[PDB]
């Protein structure tokens, strides 16, 4: 199978750029999951951003910490293709994994989230252990949503040869580290941000820098502009991980 | 002019990797630098290192938050091409800037460090200020030395139009996302580290991993393997700064 993860879909400009592009690649692969944790307007996931998302060609919704910026996520988490962190405690709503099927073979995708430079939540190496152990598929991706890069590499490394791929996120800055770990796993560090780059983290400029600037408070704005689509290309055949590839396309 | 900046020089790996490679593209630049904060076993700068590091073709060498670990550098930062974060206060050794001449155009390198998710330091915003208001060339290469993307970001805004080039490290992994930002600034988040990818962040994944699955500290062992040659070419010609491109070279 062919899988294109799309990297952390900022507000608008990201939502345009998927929009804008997706259905023109759609054809090249079996399943399409992406990061869509700040997809409305830059904070949280909404209604309105998630259908837009499922039209573009997204089989698969994934969210962060900003998951629960939005009333309208919980219905969209129990009965929609949306999932938030494993890594949350017992007794939170949504779930924290999703089984993808197509032409005969299966895909376990898996978001986690890093505990470094963040807030405090249950293991996520041993969360893993867990689902692994009742969850069996041909291939799994487990998507690592965190700060630190070693966090994100320590994960890899204990999954690899289990995982058939690790890619990271959360940071909104692509990474050219794409490679695969000797138990044969590819991983990469960040798929980065699909939105505009004429900005800081996808926010607006002048209202960050204030932000840096003053140590004081600064409503957030989502920053416009021209915007960037990045995802990563996964291919998986005979239930052993074959390639992966960083995607990059520039809205005109 | 063109400038090659070597990113985090990790342990042996990255040393070796300097000093077999460089020496083949040297020819190709006026100005080499290169950050050696982990050039030392994978925990500061020694003598040997920086010998090595200037051996291979590098005129000045940075450190960052390690660059305290080996004693010997205080010799090094009294006499030698080494500059720490000019963000230190008042009273640090070595200086936090340097300028470096060719062909008659002067380059003001200066390092600073970030201050999210690290030890906290001077503003580096404001030390910037200070400094490009004392300090004159015809060209500026700004490294920043920090966890945070935003920050990177921040600084490369507040620096757009002031600085040459604005190049980010200490995360120890490439950024895919060279551009230019509006005034004309060069920019890229992380160069990323010189050294052997077969670890994580350098350290041994036996090492590293034991740190997070038991929560108990684990001395640091830098790790040994095929290394990996990370840099960043600029060019830098009739005052403005005209192009940025990643640099990668496999060591077999």
């Amino acid at each position: 199978m062919r899988v294109l993860f799309i990297g952390d879909v900022m507000a608008e400009p990201g939502l345009r750029a998927v929009g804008l592009h997706l259905p023109d690649i759609r054809d090249r692969y079996d399943l399409v999951i992406a990061n869509g944790e700040n997809a409305a307007r830059g904070k949280g996931l909404d209604r309105r951003s998630y259908r837009l998302l499922r039209e573009a060609g997204v089989d698969l919704v994934s969210l962060g910490n900003h998951a629960w910026d939005h009333k309208e996520v919980y219905a969209l988490l129990e009965s929609e293709p949306v999932v938030r962190p494993l890594n949350y405690p017992p007794g939170t709503p949504g779930k924290g994994f999703w089984r993808l099927e197509v032409g005969g073979e299966s895909l376990l995708f898996v978001q986690v989230m890093g505990r470094i430079f963040m807030d405090p939540l249950d293991d996520p190496f041993r969360a893993l252990d867990r689902l692994l152990e009742e969850e069996k598929a041909d291939y799994v991706l487990v998507e690592v949503h965190a700060e630190a890069t070693s966090e994100k590499m320590a994960l890899a490394h204990y999954l690899d040869g289990r995982a058939s791929a690790v890619l990271g996120t959360h940071t909104h800055v692509p990474t050219l580290d794409a490679t695969r770990l000797p138990k044969g796993t590819l991983y990469q560090t960040d798929v980065g941000m699909t939105g505009t780059y004429h900005s800081i983290i996808g926010g607006e400029v002048e209202t960050f820098l204030a932000r840096f600037l003053t140590g004081r408070p600064q409503p957030f704005r989502a920053a416009q502009g021209k915007a960037r689509f990045h995802a990563t290309e996964l291919v998986f055949e005979g239930g052993r991980p074959v390639a992966i590839s960083p995607y990059v396309w520039e809205e005109p």
